[PDB]
C-alpha cells in the first residue's frame, strides 16, 4: 500500500494540471472536505501570474450546516461572475480573497457521501461556463472519485 | 415500414399531448408518493409563473392555474435551479423562510414541500412539486432523487414535444 | 407493492405512446437470471407477450454483469444484425424487427430490463430516445430501491 | 494540443491501473484503425502507428460499442477467441485485453485499451468503470478539438 497515497497524490496533481490547460482556467483545485466540512485546498494547478491558496484552510458556513448534502443530490456552483451573483457578502470575501471572477464547483463523492470539490477559477475576468465545460468538470469529479475510492 | 417520426404532430388535437402526458406522470407521482399535492409550476419569460399541471386529494382547495410573481425566481432568472438547486422542508412553519414565502405555501395549505428544476435545454422550464398538506413531512434522500429523476424525464418529453 | 405495480404499468404506457413504440415492457431477472416479462403495454394487433419466460443463455451465463457496467441492446433490424440464432429465434417468435432494452439497477444487481420493440419494421433508434429510456429505467430502479 | 493531452491520458492510465501498455485505436471511415497513442514500459514492443484492419469492427462498424459493448479478457489463451484475433493480440505480446469505446457524440471514435503484457490479469469491475470513465472524459476533449 506504500506509497500507493503518493501515487493519488501524483494522480490527482498531473489530474488539476490537464484540467486547468484544456479549459484554459487560471486555477484548478482540490478542496477536500473534513469530517466537520471544513477543508483544505489539497491539491492545485495555479497560472504562475497568481496566488498559490494549495493548503488554505476553509470554515464555509454553508458546507459545515448542510454537510454538503444538496451536492450529493445534484446541486453544484457555476457563478459568470461573483460580483453579479447574489452571494452571501463573507462568502463573495473569501473568493476575491483568491483572487476569483468565476468559479465553477462540482462534487466528488465516495458512495452517498462528499469527499470533496473539484473547482475552477477564472482569475482575469468574468467566465461563462459552457454546458460541455459543466459536463466536462463533472465528468471529470467521477474519474477521481474512482481513483480516491481504490487507494 | 422504416418508422417515421411525423408521429400526427402537424394535428391540433396533438397541442394537448404534452399537458396530457404530465397530468398523467403527477397523479401517478402523488399515489406512489403517497403525497397530498404534486404539481407543475411552469415559468414565463420573466419568471413569473402558473401552476400548470395538478394532481390533488379532493380534500383540499385546488390550485391550479394561480399565478405567482415570486421574487427569489424573478430576480435570479432561476439560475441556481437550472445549476441542481431545490427545495426540500419537512415544515414550512418551523423553517427559516422569508415570511411572505412562508404565507404563500400557507395560503396552499402546505405543511411540507419538495419542489426541483425542470429544464428545456439549458433553460430552466418549471418546477416540479411535492406537497404534505396533512402534516409535516421528513423527505427522505430516495424521494429527493425520485422527484429529480422524475424532472429529468420529464425536461426530455418537454423538448421532444 | 400494488403502488409500485401500478406505478410500472402505467409507465409502459406513457413510454409506449410517447416514443410511438409497438411494444414496452419491463423483463424481470429471477434468481438464475432467466427472467419474465413482468409488465407490457402492446398494440391489440400484436400478440401480448406478458408473464412468458425466458431462459436466455447470455443473461444465465453473465448474469447480467456487462449491462451493469453500460452495455444495452440497440438494434434497428434484427434480420440484419449478427444475433446467436436461438436469441433471434426469440426474437422472431416475440414479431420483433427492432429492439431497445436497457437495465433496470436496484444497487448494483441488474432487477431487469426496459425494453421497446417496433414489430411493424425497422426503427433506428435516435440517442435522444435511447437517452430517454436509460433515464426512465432509472426512475423505475429509484422506485424498486424503495418498495 | 488533443494529441499531448491523449499522450499524458494513457501514461497517467498505465501508471494508475500499473498495466504494461495502455493506447488508443482510432478508427478510419471503414472502421479500420491505428494505434494513434501508446503508453508502454520499455521493456515491450511498441505497437504506436500499427494499422489494424479487423473483420468484427469493419462489418458491425463498431454499432454494439456504440452501444456499450467493451472486452474484458483476463486470460488471452483461455478465451473463446476467433484465432486471427487470438494470433493479432499474440503479435502485440497481450496477455490481458481490457478495451472500452471513445465515443464523438454519437459516433464510435476508437478505442481505450489496456494490455497486461507480464501474464495474465483478473479485470476487476471498479478498472472496467475507470477506464471507462477514462474514455468519457476523452470523448469530450476530442469533440471540442
Ligand atoms: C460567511 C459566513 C462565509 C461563508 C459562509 C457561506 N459560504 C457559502 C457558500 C459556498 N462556499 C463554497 C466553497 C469554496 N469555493 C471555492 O473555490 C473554494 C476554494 C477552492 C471553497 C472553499 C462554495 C462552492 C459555495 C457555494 C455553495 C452553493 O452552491 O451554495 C454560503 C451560501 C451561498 C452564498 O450565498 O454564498 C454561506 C452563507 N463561507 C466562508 O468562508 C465565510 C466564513
Ligand atoms: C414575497 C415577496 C413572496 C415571494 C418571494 C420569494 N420566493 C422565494 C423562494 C421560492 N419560491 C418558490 C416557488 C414555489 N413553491 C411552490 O410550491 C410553488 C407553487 C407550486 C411556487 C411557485 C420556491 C420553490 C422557493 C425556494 C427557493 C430556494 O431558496 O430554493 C423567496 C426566498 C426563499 C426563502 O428564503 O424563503 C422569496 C423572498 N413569492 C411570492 O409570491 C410573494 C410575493
Ligand atoms: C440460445 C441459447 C437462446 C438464448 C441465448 C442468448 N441470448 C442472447 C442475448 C440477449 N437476450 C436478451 C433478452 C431479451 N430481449 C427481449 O425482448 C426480451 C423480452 C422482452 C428478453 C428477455 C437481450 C436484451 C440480449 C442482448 C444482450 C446483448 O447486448 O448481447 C445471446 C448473445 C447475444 C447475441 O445474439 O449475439 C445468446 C447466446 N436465448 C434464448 O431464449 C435461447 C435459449
Ligand atoms: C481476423 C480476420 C482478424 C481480425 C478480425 C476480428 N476482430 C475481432 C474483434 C475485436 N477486434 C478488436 C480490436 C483490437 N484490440 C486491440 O488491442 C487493438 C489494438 C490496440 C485492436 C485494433 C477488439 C477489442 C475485438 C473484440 C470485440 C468483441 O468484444 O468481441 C473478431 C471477433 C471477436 C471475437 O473473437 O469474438 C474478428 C473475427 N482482426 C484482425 O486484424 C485479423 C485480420
Amino acid at each position: 500500500a506504500a506509497g500507493t497515497m503518493a501515487n493519488l497524490d501524483k494522480m490527482l496533481n498531473t489530474t488539476v494540471t490537464e484540467v486547468r490547460k484544456f479549459l484554459q482556467a487560471d486555477r484548478v483545485c482540490v478542496f477536500k472536505f473534513e469530517e466537520d466540512y471544513s477543508g483544505t485546498v489539497s491539491h492545485e494547478a495555479v497560472d504562475d501570474r497568481w496566488i498559490s491558496i494549495l493548503k488554505t484552510q476553509v470554515q464555509d458556513r454553508y458546507f459545515m450546516e448542510t454537510r454538503g448534502e444538496e451536492y450529493v443530490h445534484g446541486r453544484y456552483q457555476a457563478i459568470a461572475d461573483i460580483y453579479t451573483a447574489n452571494l452571501v457578502e463573507c462568502y463573495r470575501d473569501l473568493l476575491i480573497e483568491f483572487q476569483v471572477r468565476a468559479i465553477l464547483a462540482v462534487p466528488i463523492l465516495q458512495g452517498k457521501k462528499l469527499w470533496g470539490l473539484l473547482v475552477a477559477h477564472q482569475l482575469a475576468g468574468p467566465r461563462e461556463w459552457q454546458t460541455w465545460e459543466i459536463d466536462f468538470l463533472k465528468q471529470q469529479a467521477v474519474v477521481m472519485g474512482i481513483a480516491i475510492q481504490q487507494s
